[PDB]
């Protein structure tokens, strides 16, 4: 089998991407974001707490005649933003883009935090890292690919997000015609329940390439691109006027500067982001001061291959035994 599925910006800035995901009988269509960065699938439903719910479309497990409570099944997750949601556990069926699974674990969220209830255009997230990684407890449960993979045709999933535009996820087939040139591959290490793999270096706009290993996670879950310190200084200090502000938590630049490109290895390839992607905008509305989307990791503890990077290539995210990740231009 395979699946098929457009994938949207949920704003002009590309802060994040939803994907259509029909669960339960009949469909109920949530709007999920897709998260390489981890491994449950929770949805906004008829048990979230009604304060907390602001705009979401709700999964009511009561009206899907597939829906099963997992009796004594809880989880509980926070995220690298601070930003937290917990509850029970269903099993349904569900589809992305053409692609069932029935027996799905559908998370069921009792709790969600101030960011997710303010942001009324993500129904929940469908988690896309190891199943090593996911909360459910007793009994940790699978995502949506690991359920899948035996049926696919290929063991893969590939991520093809846009700027300021429509992509897609595609499950079980790799479109050679969504990407230029040749796919590499890079090895993944799954010790930390990520897609963890090693860069080979970077430049910044038209600069000279520097040969240096960058361990990383590839993570559709995180807008921008975090890299160590002396990395964003050097691309920083290409642009004028830019500068680390700790009160407003990042790099800032004039809105009025075009940024240069940002190059990243993979293997011996490399993906060039345009300095358009860099921008995400405004800090506040109005102001001249912008956001940069290249930050420094320091204060992560692991460096972050976000949508920002994402986005500039056709990623190829292999679950055959050994697992890899695979890295074309588009």
């Amino acid at each position: 089998s395979t699946g098929s599925a457009t994938t949207t910006p949920i704003d002009s800035l590309d802060d994040a991407y939803i994907t259509p995901v029909q669960i339960g009988t009949p469909a109920q269509t949530l709007n999920l974001d897709f998260d390489t960065g981890s491994s449950d699938l929770w949805v906004f439903s008829s048990e979230t707490t009604a304060s907390e719910v602001d705009g979401q479309t709700i999964y009511t497990p009561s009206k899907s005649t597939t829906a099963k409570l997992l009796s004594g099944a809880t989880w509980s997750i926070s995220y690298g933003d601070g930003s937290s949601s917990s509850g029970d556990v269903y099993t349904d069926t569900v589809s992305v883009g053409g692609l069932t699974v029935t027996g799905q674990a559908v998370e069921s969220a009792k709790k969600v935090s101030s960011s997710f209830t303010e942001d009324s255009t993500i129904d929940g997230l469908l988690g896309l890292a190891f199943s090593t990684l996911n909360t459910v407890s007793p009994t940790q449960q699978k995502t949506f690919f690991d359920n899948a993979k035996a049926s696919l045709d290929s063991p893969v999933f590939t991520a093809d997000l846009g700027y300021h535009a429509p992509g897609t996820y595609n499950f079980g087939f790799i479109d050679t015609t969504a990407y230029t040139g040749s796919i590499t591959y890079t090895a993944v290490s799954t010790k930390q329940g990520f897609w963890e793999w090693t860069s080979t270096g970077y430049a910044v706009g038209s600069g000279t390439f520097k040969s240096t290993s960058i361990d990383g996670i590839a993570d559709t879950g995180t807008t921008l691109l975090y890299l160590p310190a002396t990395v964003v200084s050097a691309y920083w200090a290409q642009v004028s006027g830019a500068k680390s502000s700790s009160s407003v938590g990042g790099y800032v630049f004039p809105c009025s500067a075009t940024l240069p490109s940002f190059t990243f290895g993979v293997g011996s390839a490399r993906i060039v982001i345009p300095g358009d992607y860099i921008d995400f905008g405004p800090i506040s509305t109005g102001s001249s001061s912008c956001f940069g989307g290249i930050q420094s990791s320091a204060g992560i503890g692991i460096n972050i291959f976000g949508d920002v990077a994402l986005k500039a290539a056709f990623v190829v995210f292999n679950g055959a035994t050994t697992p890899t990740l695979g890295f074309a231009s588009k």
